[PDB]
């Protein structure tokens, strides 16, 4: 079934090549139907993110060991402006919209990922490392090609899995070139309902349904 707009759910990613949740983001459902799930991640929301086992930031670990060193999780608020996330059921990416203060639209962000799986409390995925940035002038470029390369070097991905990610990348680029959904759909002009509260991080944010 579908969640009513205004519902609170969790949007989650598992650790790379493991079963445990490492990213958990409480979000408000904007739209949920057979064609699209859209959610709003508000500024200040309490989230879960990965850190290295010593609590230090993943991004600061050299690439050579960034994906080999032991990790844990940390609660942290969503910094900066809120993000709108959009995902077609069954599709191997979601598209997130980023704005600067004053709702100055910055870019669409194509997050290549395992198609979201729905469960009672939200949606779960696995990030595929490679991303795409799309600018308001319709141009585009890759992000994190080097992290994608590193992940395959460390066996976080098979040649076959990597191939599937590259295929997804080509399909997303095809949509960008054609200016299809959701790029063409004016979500850059969407605004959250000011009455919506900031959703809480559930104490059981890490539960994994069978
Ligand atoms: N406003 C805001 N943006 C965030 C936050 N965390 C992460 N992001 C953004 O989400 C983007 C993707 O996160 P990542 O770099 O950890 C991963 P990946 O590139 O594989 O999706 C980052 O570039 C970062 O800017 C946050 O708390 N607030
Ligand atoms: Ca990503
Ligand atoms: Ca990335
Ligand atoms: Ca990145
Ligand atoms: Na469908
Ligand atoms: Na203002």
């Amino acid at each position: 079934g579908h969640w009513a707009p205004g519902s609170h759910i969790l949007w989650r990613y598992r650790e790379n090549g493991g079963p445990h949740v490492h990213i958990a983001r409480p979000v408000t459902v904007v739209r949920d139907d057979a064609d699209l799930l859209a959610v709003w991640l508000a500024p200040g929301t309490e989230c879960v993110k990965p850190v290295l086992a010593d609590g230090t930031p993943v991004h600061l670990e050299p690439l050579a060991t960034r994906y080999t060193k032991p990790r844990t999780v940390q609660r942290d608020q969503w910094f900066g402006t809120g993000v709108l996330k959009l995902a077609r059921p069954g599709e191997a990416w979601s598209v997130w919209l980023f704005w600067d203060p004053g709702w100055r639209f910055k870019n669409w962000y194509v997050n290549l990922e395992r198609p979201l799986t729905r469960w009672e409390g939200g949606v779960d995925s696995e990030d595929h490392f490679l991303d795409i940035s799309v600018h308001p002038d319709r141009t585009w470029h890759w992000r994190d090609e080097d992290e994608f390369a590193q992940a395959l070097r460390d066996g976080l991905m098979d040649p076959a899995s990597a191939g599937r990610v590259r295929r997804a990348g080509r399909s997303a680029v095809a949509e960008i070139r054609a200016w299809g959904s959701p790029f063409a759909d004016g979500w850059e002009h969407w605004r959250p309902d000011p009455a919506w509260p900031v959703p809480s991080l559930p104490g059981d944010w890490d539960r994994t349904p069978a």
